[PDB]
């Protein structure tokens, strides 16, 4: 199997309820597409959640970094390519390219997934098919790493609601993205765009939990965000770079 | 052209970030699919927003009623059929059927759209193609009509945020659905399901507006909701029937 053959490619159109006030695809919706594509790619090749679950493992998303030159516009076609870059002992690195209507690469993403035993919730091989799909396609963006947040004064608070919760009873990955991006003043979105966005998923939140949001502005364009539940426990961290 | 030939049919899969804690497609996501399907159907046949806009008209959604026996489950295929039932002088009635993975009709929807002149914002014929697609397919649910809400004590308040706003700078149709459905206690969603849901879109809200929510519980299972902006102006009304 060729290197090109290990890549999954998926076609989309930017719908009106999935774009912002500038008509560009929202980060939350892009994240949704990336994670669904990861799932299509894994499931079609027999190394997705369903297969893992039969042997008492599952996949958990640990880190996501998205870097963009531009975002698709309302009603434009776009596509996502995804592939497995590495399968390490404790984590798998899955990468993405986003392709605009003209076939130009307009962004990239890197995701880091843990495999955990479902009985013990403990972390984490080759009887499977995943190793066969390790692919050398380039993804020329910096790997996501630990995010530091110094502030201990919350800037906003929000209770987890029915619309936030997925089938496992927790606040879903994408809903955290939406809430974080709602922290920023509209003048920022009017004058700049997000060029890099990172999520670190630390712990779970449930319906009724009070989420508090803390933010360090490290430069004019770089913000580090920490979300905590019920005061003290970090549930996720984020880095947002505007330009 | 046969009656069957005037129907558009669109295929979907219920994605994980589009279902609730019981694994069923959310109302907001279903609404999103219905409205997008309406758009696919109109645009493909030359009576959509794009065509209207060339002559200084547009379509505005006035009313939506959805009635369901069940909702698709996570990862199931489903489909939406849509067709034009009537083209009246001031409004067009567009209807929908929702079809489950087995081909069983599991719900219906009715939508009412106004055509308005874009210069004058005034309301509202045959040089177009729409009349050619009037279709007698059955949609055996009650038409939506005016919703009465008596309560003048708000039960909740929310500021319109970046994630709420569409390309025209207003709070989008689907975001109102999500916020309304977040008013109800989780015990209701644990023990009952929404069998009928109606929206009436009265006026627009913008970024930063304070939305207040008023609710009459007319019986154990029927709720009427009014959303107002900045205290006084009604922006939408809703009816939610659980069973
Ligand atoms: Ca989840
Ligand atoms: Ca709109
Ligand atoms: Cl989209
Ligand atoms: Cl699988
Ligand atoms: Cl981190
Ligand atoms: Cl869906
Ligand atoms: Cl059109
Ligand atoms: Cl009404």
């Amino acid at each position: 199997m060729s290197e090109e053959n290990k890549i999954g490619t998926y076609q989309f159109v930017a719908e009106p309820f999935h774009v912002d006030f500038n008509g560009r695809l929202t980060m939350g919706v892009l994240g949704n597409h990336l994670l669904n594509c990861a799932g299509f790619h894994a499931s079609d090749r027999g190394f997705g959640i369903a297969t893992l679950n039969e042997d008492n493992y599952t996949w958990v998303l640990s880190r996501l970094a998205i870097e963009l030159d531009e975002m698709p516009y309302q009603y434009e076609k776009f596509s996502v390519q995804t592939w497995v870059e590495n399968v390490y002992r404790l984590f798998t690195d899955r990468n993405f390219a986003v392709i605009d209507k003209d076939g130009k690469k307009i962004g990239y993403a890197r995701s880091v997934w843990a495999m955990i035993n479902l009985n013990t919730r403990k972390p984490a091989l080759h009887g499977g098919s995943i190793v066969d799909y390790i692919c050398d396609e380039p993804c020329p963006i910096e790997k996501p790493s630990r995010i530091k947040v110094t502030s201990n004064q919350p800037v906003a608070t929000l209770t987890a609601k029915y619309s936030d919760i997925d089938i496992n009873g927790h606040v879903n990955s994408i809903r955290y993205i939406e809430h974080i991006l709602d922290l920023f003043p509209i003048e920022l979105y009017q004058t700049k765009r997000i060029r890099r966005f990172e999520m670190a998923y630390v712990a779970e939140s449930y319906f009724g939990d009070e989420l508090s949001f803390f933010c360090d502005e490290v430069s004019e364009n770089e913000f580090h965000v920490e979300v905590k539940k019920n005061g003290s426990e970090v549930v996720c961290r984020s880095k947002v770079i505007f330009e």
